[PDB]
């Protein structure tokens, strides 16, 4: 018996209007007869479309980004614009941004504690990579970091906090999670809220997992017991992130 | 008798839907004499909202960001989604991105030539900080900055090309006009006269409407990339002073 599952579109850098709008409409027409939170994280300049279009009443619309305020940062999104535009999800901390986009602990965090100083449920992701989960050292590397975030919470706002399980040591070299590791990576995550924040978030906190999912394997990951739901990659992408939905049952 | 000025207004990371549909229909109200192109350059999330919106004849929209392609990029948007989207123009290695988001030179002319080569008009933003303007390497660090943009294009690309010249660092007309010649000269020199003579060089220091018509007097100036003004109703006297 867990806490409400969550299953989150990340449509990552992709779409076009029309081949988003499919997406949407088959999601629209989609019956979910349980209890879950569908979100979809569109790209900064397709939040209107999806805004405009998105109705099935399961679902909710993130940004994939942001930084905490507004000002003089050429290309940059900030959170008060966001809710300017009646968008109360954000996913931060994603892998690619803490790779590719100078994004360090310490930024997500910062990132994180400002979102939900301003309102947001934020899905922050964590994760090791190969390097790291080598040395035997994944549950420092994946400790450190949720270490991070949570010196920059109080109690209360775990709350609208959701955390991501990202297995970046498997991303795009072909290896894939045996749901027992999943479940290990993420019931080391629970312990540690449990044993730092608190037994009563630690029972309620949705830890997602953020590895490779499809249609195929989601239901014999959803079934460890502390999986809360997928922050989804590519298959969120096709009809097949509605079978994703469909295993959070 | 310059190539066609352009008045181009940088947002950055601004603006409430209320405030910036205000503005708007400010320029759309807005009598524009001469052959001048306007630039309104949103957030990614104000594309729509401004598109749908702004309908002066002289005013185009354009993205303050972008890279190459469509992937695993959470968080960033692509030149496919805008081009898909119907922004045609782009503001590229704003001293901003160059400053906090790791913008080099190669990675700057790596997003200029990807976004001419999906049909873009770009806006090419150089400068130096004030530490290299202060021991006299100004000359260095904007020639460097151009060369590396250079090496990635084509001459026939230069026709969808803008250069905002952006002093990291009030610049009087003459500092200003110096660092357009200087560009310019150099530009000549390595694509040709022809290609140099048509080049828009936009200055992009700190614009307003009571300081921009003497800027616009000199020679190499070609019109502004504007940054705080252009939230604000005088962004209509920066357009006015490009006559």
């Amino acid at each position: 018996s867990k806490p409400q599952p969550i299953a989150a579109a990340n449509w990552k850098c992709n779409g076009s209007q029309q081949s988003l709008s499919e997406l949407i409409d088959l999601f629209n027409s989609t019956s979910i007869n349980h209890d879950v939170q569908c979100v979809v994280a569109s790209t900064f300049v397709h939040l209107a479309m999806t805004k405009e279009r998105l109705s099935h009443p399961k679902f909710v619309i993130a940004a994939q980004n942001a930084i905490a305020k507004s000002g003089a940062f050429t290309g940059e999104v900030s959170l008060p614009i966001l809710k300017d535009f009646g968008v109360n999800w954000i996913v931060l901390g994603h892998s690619e941004r803490r790779a590719y986009y100078g994004e360090t602990n310490e930024i997500v965090a910062d990132k994180v504690a400002a979102a939900v100083a301003s309102g947001f449920m934020v899905i922050a992701c964590i994760g090791e990579t190969l390097q790291e989960r080598e040395s035997g050292r994944t549950a420092v590397v994946v400790l450190t970091q949720i270490a991070a975030i949570a010196k920059k919470l109080k109690k209360a706002d775990w709350a609208k906090v959701v955390i991501a399980y990202e297995p970046v040591w498997a991303i795009g070299t072909g290896k894939v999670l045996t749901p027992q590791q999943a479940q290990e990576a993420h019931a080391l995550i629970r312990s540690w809220v449990s044993s730092k924040i608190g037994a009563d978030v630690a029972g309620e906190l949705r830890i997602l997992y953020g590895g490779s999912v499809n249609g195929k394997n989601a239901r014999t990951l959803y079934q460890q017991r502390d999986v809360n739901g997928f922050l989804v990659g590519g298959a969120s992408l096709k009809p097949e992130f509605v079978d994703i939905i469909k295993a959070t049952q």
